[PDB]
């Protein structure tokens, strides 16, 4: 009867994929839920940089502090052998950098400096935590830096989701509960400009729909498996409404091309679902 039909559509689909795959939807305007696999924790990854990005603008909104403020940079803050942008093209350190420019390398481009360096401005893992909490979303656990989930292998475990509190989280930053006018209005936009994840979320989507989104990505061990394959957001349907959508493929045998497919297959059949 609608929901669950397109709910035992898409665990037909996962049973013979060798992942743990988590699936979260919430309309916009019209509420509309969906939950596969929801009592389960997911390793977040570079999602995870969207929670961060919350805490940093709500954090200018409250002290009033310019997005153009500018924050020094230290060369020793620009981690070689790990995903960021900023590092190659300042590679000597050392600059001044606006808040604008760190945010905008961090959610389009999962930089993981920049990443770091806004962990340390609003105080760390934990006051992310604190801030995500307090906006009454249970279930995500935010420990780990980007250099920290560099080291062991399990750390990227300890930042964790279930797909229920992302899509509930999306829902309160996009209808403008979370954040000024001006701040919204910048995330949002960052979220759309992003070139990642195109065989993802977007993968089956037609040609320009609009998509605000955050990927993650992880290493892929040496028994094969892929930790997590994610990608979280917004999506603008034909008549104009929206629906926040997570999907967490992880611990996953499948290559890499299916685990994106997975994300994009899942996607596509709740994009026609609500369509129709
Ligand atoms: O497009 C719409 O009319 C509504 C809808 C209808 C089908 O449940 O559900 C999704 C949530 C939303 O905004 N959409
Ligand atoms: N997706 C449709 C469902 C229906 O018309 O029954 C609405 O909107
Ligand atoms: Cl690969």
């Amino acid at each position: 009867k609608g929901t669950d039909s397109l709910k035992s559509s898409i665990e037909k689909y996962l049973k013979d994929k060798k992942a743990k795959v988590g699936v979260a939807v919430l309309g916009i305007e019209d509420n509309f839920k969906l939950n596969v696999n929801e009592k389960h924790h997911y390793p977040m990854q570079g999602t995870y940089k969207f929670h961060l990005a919350l805490a940093v603008l709500d954090k200018l909104d409250k002290e009033n502090i310019s997005i153009d403020k500018k924050l020094f940079v230290k060369k020793s803050e620009l981690l070689p052998n790990t995903w960021s942008p900023l590092r190659d093209k300042y590679p000597d350190g050392n600059v001044d950098l606006s808040i604008s420019e760190i945010l905008k390398a961090t959610v389009s481009r999962s930089d993981n400096n920049g990443c770091d360096i806004l962990f340390r401005f609003v105080g760390g893992t934990n006051k992310v935590h604190n801030f995500i909490s307090k906006l009454g979303v249970k279930n995500i656990s935010i420990k780990a830096t980007e250099e920290e989930m560099h080291k062991a292998w399990n750390v990227q475990y300890t930042n964790w989701t279930t797909p229920d509190a992302t899509v509930q989280l999306l829902k309160k930053f996009y209808k403008n509960e979370i954040l000024s006018k001006n701040s919204y209005d910048y995330l949002l936009n960052t979220m759309i400009e992003t070139t990642t994840g195109p065989k993802r979320l977007k993968g089956l989507l037609p040609d320009g729909t609009v998509v605000a989104h955050k990927t993650g990505s992880s290493d892929t061990n040496d028994k094969g498996i892929t930790a997590a394959t994610n990608d979280i957001g917004i999506i603008t349907l034909p008549n104009g409404k929206h629906f926040a959508i997570a999907v967490y493929v992880s611990d996953s045998s499948e290559k890499s091309d299916v685990n994106e497919k997975i994300i994009a297959e899942i996607c596509k059949s709740v994009w026609d679902y609500l369509v129709k």
